[PDB]
């Protein structure tokens, strides 16, 4: 094959939802991701060192201000030598939330230096890297972002196949209200502990929703998917993760048309996410942002990773 | 309290009847599960005094016998009459009772003027008589009803749904919040027979979820924990917002209470509007009800009722 060994190369990754079935997942149940059309994106080039720029800083490797891109070299270049590299970063995933900012930059740093320097590694091996880098930045991490950043579309967890892709917009809503992703399983997890009979079957219950939804997904019919995530979002509220930011979100993009609307991520702050038919996205966005979100306008992505 | 003076002969005779909320369980019933319903301290009262002829009076002014102004009064006074002669009577009608959110407001009229006619002319019924002469009443006003609200605003405190099993009351009180927005009874229950309609293997273990709630909050309200059955009732809450019945405006009285140190708070009867209930230790009764109606709500400030009908 043609050498490409000097080629500046950029690789882009998407951020991605829940349809349903956010917090179901450590207690077994299935779920439903759907990547989307904010990508980060890593633009590798040959170099001298490493340097490493992005909305942050220039860096060399710095573990501190570059956690993740820093953390991909140290383990690649421990296969294959990197003796220098620049890489630019920039993001249109909004700075912390549900939807995949680390998992975006992770896969697509291992995607830019796969390609640069050869690694051959398939979409399997970078997912399966990419989760392992999560773990040693974070102390302990699932799988599942990586995966779904890597392979984009939607897809099924955790058995990971992939659905047909809806042609509906996406209406992100930032409530701009902060939330500890760990005190939320931790409380998901305690009200669990103090009524067992009562919450088992709830996630049960939200477990069923994606069983329901795969066949709404495969057939097209966004309405019913829409009322699903409107059932969804009242379990959630139930389970103690919804707050009256959100409320005020999700009431204001229902109203204004979405197909269904619901919290996306862990709750207790951070974003809603709203369905829409394409040609009511605008309005929807506008009844968000006139109720005080912080609105991003976004759609389904087929792909995940990919060479830009 | 009273006058120097005594009566000879025949005196005013006067009872009342409360409205109720729901702790758990609001459109679980109908689908073969349990509630819990807690009559609350706003009653209904009816005077009633001996006359020739029918006269009723109310907020809406004073009438004869009367099927369209005064329906139910007018539907008590018809059916007693087929058991014992009433020749002529006086009756006056007050009420603390906000209208709908299945607060029960025909059901303690009806209760009340039963109660009132029952001492007056000396009927001899029993609650249990009164309570399903009522359901009767309810029956033959509006077509069709569950004996639940009448049997409740007869027996007062806690009772458990249908099994009719009477708890401790607990010692809290009652915020009631009103987001003055409309909607139909009728056309909720609909919306959710629709939906259970839609995915029977989803929603038919959500209303087994809330008839749960029900039965470990029996337990709750036997043992006095206030903080859990609040706990509980925000859970039932959510299951309520599943079944597609909350809006925005009961979210803002909702969280509103809850921020304001309420045990919990939730919708009260059909939702869609109408308004929510907050149970909240008997100190932060103030405070919750002061946030509710910082956040828009008509509040009305009440605590439970140990018995129902009463003879004042
Ligand atoms: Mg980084
Ligand atoms: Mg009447």
């Amino acid at each position: 094959l043609v050498p490409r060994g000097s080629h500046m190369v950029s690789c882009s990754a998407p951020g991605k939802i829940y349809l349903f079935g956010e917090h179901a997942v450590v207690y077994g149940e299935t779920a439903i991701a759907c990547a989307v059309e904010l990508r980060t994106r890593v633009r590798a080039e040959l170099n001298d060192s490493i340097t490493i720029q992005s909305q942050i800083g220039r860096t060399g490797l710095d573990f501190e201000k570059h956690p993740y891109v820093s953390a991909v070299i140290e383990k690649m270049r421990k296969s294959i030598p990197i003796n220098g590299v620049f890489l630019t970063v920039d993001s249109d995933i909004p700075v912390g939330s549900g939807l995949g900012s680390s998992a975006a930059v992770t896969i697509a740093s291992i995607g830019a230096l796969n390609e640069l320097f050869g690694f051959g590694l398939s979409l399997q091996e970078i997912a399966k890297l990419g989760h392992e880098i999560e773990i040693k930045v974070q102390g302990a991490a699932s799988p599942t972002d990586t995966y779904v950043s890597t392979f984009g579309g939607v897809v099924t967890i955790p058995e990971r196949r992939k659905l047909k892709t809806p042609d509906c917009g996406i209406v992100i809503g930032d409530t701009g209200v902060f939330s500890s992703t760990k005190e939320l399983v931790a409380n998901v997890r305690q009200l669990r502990e103090s009524y067992p009979d009562l919450i088992e079957p709830l996630m049960t219950s939200i477990g069923k929703i994606s069983r329901i939804g795969e066949q709404l997904v495969l057939s097209g019919d966004y309405a019913s998917i829409g009322r699903l995530m409107n059932v969804n979002q009242g379990l959630l509220d139930a389970l103690g993760v919804n707050i009256l930011e959100l409320s005020q979100l999700i009431y204001s993009a229902r109203a204004a048309g979405a197909f269904g609307a619901k919290i996306t991520g862990a709750g207790g702050g951070g974003c809603m996410v709203a369905l829409t038919a394409p040609e009511k996205c605008n309005q929807v966005a506008e009844a968000v942002a006139g109720a005080g979100g912080k609105v991003t306008i976004t759609k389904p992505t087929e792909q995940g990773l990919k060479v830009d």
